[PDB]
């Protein structure tokens, strides 16, 4: 039956080895381009075309999101996301006033050497302190001035690890979208598109401009199933049955 | 006479093996661009064109509908749509309140392993139960919390399969438009454009962007008829006859 | 957890040899594109795609600041920014009146020859004067005219030098952003994207158009760590733990 | 320190042979783009990178002034602008009326043959007369008509010549801008960008469209100093010192 | 508690650098309008709103008097009014 | 002091090349409005304003009399009014 398709689709994933349902999405795009290389035989009096050669089928996919998830990047590389790992991260503090005795006091727990910046761009890389306070050379600064410090702090959280020898694994995909009946302003069928064997392609650019909202982007490529030789499948299901 | 043509066409298709009138339409575009190769033999004292030889003749097509119809995409891939076939698709259940004994109950008929989701983004996959009651570990969640579930079901509906070896077949096509008389502001003649041998080309894309109406596009390429060497025919017929 | 990212990142830098924390920033762009090569092995009774060969792996970078700091240019070459070095720069003084005796008095300290410009576009390059008062040719101008002069001067400042041989060294970088909670409009995570080993790339342009704000751009190239084989690392630290 | 640059630059030029400070501008653009060539060696189990071959250092400038001065063109050919040179140029007189005796009289001083044009657009070529009174064929015009005249006159001025062999010499260049302090809203530093050796590149174009304020454009190509192997030098002199 | 405002606003000023208490008046209007932006991210089956991006919080003031005073104008251009100057 | 201006302002005009006091008036309206613009560089974690650029200062004038004159139009085009000319 003729139907009108309006909305985008919900995207699922699944790794063939263990069965990790890697996502339930709320997306902005879904695409399943095709491509076949076609030539044309020719012969006879008058260079007539008599047949069209067709050989080399491909299918590409593309999905695009409006939030950020870390499983997203996890798929493209084949790693696993460790949980609760100690890590090192930089941190900064501002507005540190120097007392009259030429001394200042941090308020954190540095792990590496702390560097100090004045209001002209000079630098001082003093070694980590044991008690909490530091002494300032007179040349760098004087009393009743301001300084800023940068040092490394240890925080706990999740961690991925992009590695240069490992590459992606094999996945399953499926979209789901609705189509209305152009006579009755009702919903009629639930369109699905399954892909039984697909290999993620590593090409992603996370530009992080000012005031914009980042939209990820995964791209796949579909390979032929070895059992029944099916690259893509389309299903329609009536809501009246 | 001189006339002004202003609208699109009604497109008909017809397969040559079984004779299936695969479509009537209400479309948005139609085209049959043509192309030829020229060479300009030169020779003799002074560079002079002696003769211009024509060597090829290509006819393309294009059609663009405003409604989704499964037989369109069925044409370009050879396959014949199967009816009333059992399939496996994903389904999702939201907002489940945990009981006091760390147990939850579903409302469906899972046919694969069930996967649960935490409010923070964990995962826990457990085999299907017979009574529909699943026990959740204490660390995953406690009482008075909300989880979500994902699983597969069995549905009945239509089905296609884009195979990597089976390619299309050969059809007939025909358009039809309406031509006006530029004096009396009336309809004068009906235009027709027939093609007696056509081979659909597999190059199509279905983007499913949010808030955009899907516009299928199906390209063709025509080939010379063996009986009488006609790639196309144009007919004009007045409504006064 | 799904989260939404809006703002840019704070970029940090550090030279692996010395330990000079080259930069804290207030940025406008940040990206870490990837690249991989695919091959499409084929063969069969059609052209069945059997396996994807995946070779090569590169990660680039770019940061686009909103202020100008000389350390940005320091990174792009590797040379150190010398401090308090004397240098020679030009200076011009307008509105020079000719006295009745056909002489002029400068108001500076020339270190080389003085070239004067009259109101028509003539030139006259006198040797540097000792007394400071110059004598203008009678043909160049007359009493009660206006001239312009240009000469060199000695100043003190910082200095960089782009040589044609020296090449870059290796750095460490970190991004940091804030991702929000889509249910409560609070802050949930603090993203980190480390880059344990990077190599500055020589490609940079400084357009100084009229009536514009200048935004430098630096582009890097990421190389695998020699110990661990980790090109880049992503870290998601919750603000609850 | 951190600073914000707003304005364009003042450029200074200088010939290394005779020492003529060839300019002092008020510009609309500037640029000092850079370039490097990179190729990657590969080998081993896994097509891994082992070495990078960095094999150039090219710099180019570009300036776009807001007035027109002939010295700009002088720079791009190396010639010298001669002063007070006799030249021959065309001149056009309109609105001549034919007397009742079939004669017309000019009001200038030709040096070549004079060509007349009539209201239909014919032509009549006559030699230069000694008394200045000329005769018109009766077919060309009659009494009380309107004619126009075009011919050559001798004028004096400045002269330049683009030849087919002469090529450029080597030059010095310098920019200069002003950078503000983002806290107390005042100018802090004075950026400089020196270039110790350049060579003008001949690619210039003067489109003289109607109603556009012409803007010349000059391109250079920086080379390496023989003495110190420096291609560029950057300075920041603070007004507090 | 609940109240009714009927009278105008008496206004005050001050400079941050030298601190001249420039201002008093019996004024006629006063307002401090605010303005914030929105973008309304969307997505999903049905193009629903999911999150609202806010990227500004700006306020601007306005005051009008009934008697002209020079210090008002001086404040805009920042000039320090000279006194006892010979003029033509 | 605080003052209350009730009347308009008498106008004077003068060319700078020759120095003709081109006009005098009892007019009805006058004004000397001004105009500037803003650009507000932005950036950072939270798109805050980092610096304000000032790049304009343009002043326009308007004057409106109740009586007509030809010198009035004369300044506008710069043409000198010839006298005692035979006209059709």
């Amino acid at each position: 039956m003729k139907t009108v398709i309006q909305d985008t689709a919900d995207v699922y994933f699944k790794r063939k080895s263990d069965g990790k349902l890697v996502f339930t999405a709320e997306a902005q795009t879904a695409s399943f381009s095709q491509a076949i290389s076609e030539e044309k035989l020719r012969g006879g009096i008058g260079n007539k075309p008599l047949y069209i050669l067709k050989s080399e089928k491909e299918i590409n996919l593309t999905v695009k999101n409006a939030f950020f998830d870390l499983e997203w990047l996890a798929m493209t590389q084949g790693e696993t996301i460790q949980e609760e790992t100690k890590v090192k991260v930089f941190d900064r503090e501002h507005g540190l006033i120097v007392d009259d005795t030429n001394k200042v006091t941090l308020k954190g727990k540095p792990v590496s050497d702390v560097t100090f910046y004045n209001k002209k761009g000079l630098t001082y890389k003093i070694a980590v302190s044991t008690d909490g306070t530091y002494t300032i050379p007179t040349a760098f600064a004087a009393a009743k001035d301001k300084l800023t410090a940068v040092y490394q702090i240890e925080k706990v959280g999740r961690r991925l690890a992009i590695k240069a020898s490992k590459f992606s694994e094999r996945y399953e995909v499926e979209y789901r979208t609705i189509a209305y009946n152009p006579d009755t302003e009702e919903v009629y069928s639930d369109i699905y598109i399954q892909f039984p064997n697909v290999s993620p392609s590593g090409e992603f650019e996370m530009s992080l401009e000012n005031g914009n909202a980042l939209a990820p982007e995964i791209k796949f490529e579909a390979l032929a199933d070895t059992d029944t030789d099916e690259m893509a499948v389309v299903i329609e299901a009536s809501r009246d049955e």
